[PDB]
């Protein structure tokens, strides 16, 4: 809508406070115009219409229960599109700064999130499974990650591509939670999922088996529930990225970390420049390499610890 920007106040899922952008016009609708073309945030009022409607509040104070999950996917959004601008030059996700639009309470009990080709949809979980889960700064730039993916790579969804486009969006939902620097880790979703019970998550990038996903090649799925295990076989891709960032000895196999930033910068590198729509776990180790040898030459470090990481987990 057009009206004049402004700065609301809410708390968000987890019940903290902060400021979100918002735009005036008769109402404070959650539109912030300090980024791009526009941070959208939409009300979808537990129905599956989507978007639905845009978000309208009286007063610009955001602190009531059903605004939280509003609070924290327009403001995690923002921290999104600054990782992606600041730290890799990408204008949102489509390197244009097309509009980010993201619907909250989508259905009823809803222990999931997406990205539906056009914006991101956030459940507000069941409250056992977990609560809302715009409330995962991980989860919403998992999300978003999914338009950037589909918008450069274009990894297919299914098979070990569509394990590649998942172990994407969990690096970088990742390194955006590094970014925004509160309480950081290598876990996937550890902040909305199972309120009753503490210390799990979704997936882990330093132990996938944790949770039930492999760690090496071997151990791959290739049966078809979940797509041909995309959220299962990302675990063989994110626990390269753990061990090229992080370091490691897997499967007796030693990788030297160089650390979150140059992960980043060779992952956003493959994703971009080399990855395709049908890219396999192999050729994403041949992305990886040249994109590293591109960085940092092809005698470095680098791309010795991005070899290193994908012989450990037996991707050759
Ligand atoms: C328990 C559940 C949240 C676990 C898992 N989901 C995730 O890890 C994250 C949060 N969601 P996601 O974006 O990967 C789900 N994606 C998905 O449903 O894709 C299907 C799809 C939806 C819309 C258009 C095209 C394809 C999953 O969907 O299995
Ligand atoms: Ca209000
Ligand atoms: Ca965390
Ligand atoms: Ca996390
Ligand atoms: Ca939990
Ligand atoms: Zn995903």
């Amino acid at each position: 809508i057009t009206g004049t920007s402004t700065v609301g106040v809410g708390r968000g899922v987890l019940g903290d406070q902060k400021n979100i952008n918002t735009t005036y016009s008769t109402y404070y609708y959650l539109q912030d115009n300090t980024r791009g073309n526009g941070i959208f945030t939409y009300d979808a009022k537990y129905r599956t219409t989507l978007p639905g409607s845009l978000w309208a509040d009286a007063d610009n104070q955001f602190f009531a229960s059903y605004d939280a999950p509003a609070v924290d996917a327009h403001y995690y959004a923002g921290v999104t599109y600054d990782y992606y601008k600041n730290v890799h030059n990408r204008l949102s996700y489509d390197g244009n700064n097309a509009a980010i639009r993201s619907s909250v309470h989508y259905s009823q009990g809803y222990n999931n999130a997406f990205w539906n080709g056009s914006q991101m949809v956030y459940g507000d979980g069941d409250g056992q499974t977990f609560i809302p889960l715009s409330g995962g700064i991980d989860v919403v730039a998992h999300e978003l990650t999914h338009a950037v993916t589909d918008y450069t790579a274009g990894l297919i969804y299914q098979n070990e591509s569509g394990a590649i486009n998942e172990a994407i969006s969990d690096i970088f939902g990742t390194l955006v939670e590094f970014y925004a620097n509160k309480n950081p880790d290598w876990e996937i979703g550890e902040d909305v999922y199972t309120p009753g019970i503490s210390g799990d998550s979704l997936r882990s990038m330093s132990d996938p088996a944790k949770y039930g996903d492999p760690d090496h090649y071997s151990k791959r799925y290739t049966g078809t529930q979940d797509n041909g295990g995309v959220h299962i076989n990302s675990g063989i891709i994110n626990k390269a990225a753990y061990l090229i960032s992080q370091g490691g000895t897997h499967y007796g196999v030693s990788v030297v970390g160089i650390g979150r930033d140059k992960l980043g910068k060779i992952f956003y590198r493959a994703l971009t420049q080399y990855l395709t729509p049908t890219s396999n776990f192999s050729q994403l180790r041949a992305a990886a390499v040249q994109s590293a040898t591109d960085l940092y030459g092809s005698t470095s470090q680098e791309v010795a610890s991005v070899k290193q990481a994908f012989d450990a987990v037996g991707v050759k």
